[PDB]
């Protein structure tokens, strides 16, 4: 399956793609403002994620650091990135269907639209200004807006015991972006698409 990753932001981002234990495609690449990078993700990929990273520096071997989303200092991500990171999430060819969603469970750094480019389902979007409206105690000095599990490390925010409810913090994400997961046990906003669909992830989809 192809995912075209498009940076509509006015700033550079470094796209990253991983299923947690491996890169997807090259795993990572710089996208200047306006650039598009098309990756191929193997069918049957379960638990895939794509995200943006900001204010990165990499040396000639592709080692360095990003202020949001850093995946162990690599340009070419093989693991998930350091919060805060708005997440495009997908599981492909799961008993004949694709599942896609956006999640704010690991915080928010960059607005995002995640849409199929092929027929038979709708896209999801979290493009509100969550960084600018971020509650004081969630603001990441590094840039972006942390989820409350990252900041406070409690069973309630992290949903460790599997029994959590919504919180003042999760309700901020859900209000800014009703169509993204705001906490682990949020009512799902996962979209079911045809097996083997193709996709576009757009950073900063709106003005």
């Amino acid at each position: 399956a192809t995912f075209e990753i498009v940076n509509r932001c006015s700033y550079t981002v470094w796209a990253a793609a991983s299923k947690g234990d491996a890169a997807l495609d090259a795993g990572g690449r710089q996208l200047n403002s306006g650039e598009s990078w098309t990756i191929n993700v193997e069918p049957g990929t379960n638990g895939g994620k794509i995200w943006a990273r900001t204010d990165c520096y990499f040396d000639d071997s592709g080692s360095g650091i990003c202020k949001t989303g850093d995946c162990g200092g690599l340009l070419r991500c093989k693991r998930f990135g350091r919060p805060p990171t708005t997440l495009a999430e997908f599981s492909l060819n799961q008993y004949g269907k694709d599942y896609i969603d956006i999640s704010n469970i690991k915080g928010f750094n960059v607005p995002m639209d995640f849409s199929p480019t092929t027929r038979g389902c709708r896209g999801v979007r979290c493009a509100a200004d969550i960084v600018g409206q971020c509650p004081a105690k969630l603001k990441a000095p590094g840039g972006g807006c942390n989820d409350a599990c990252t900041v406070f490390q409690t069973s309630e925010y992290c949903c460790t015991t599997g029994k959590c409810g919504p919180t003042e913090y999760s309700r901020f994400f859900k209000r800014l972006c009703p169509d993204a997961f705001s906490y682990v046990l949020d009512k799902p906003t996962t979209v079911t698409c045809p097996g083997s669909s193709n996709y576009r992830v757009t950073f900063c989809p709106t003005a």
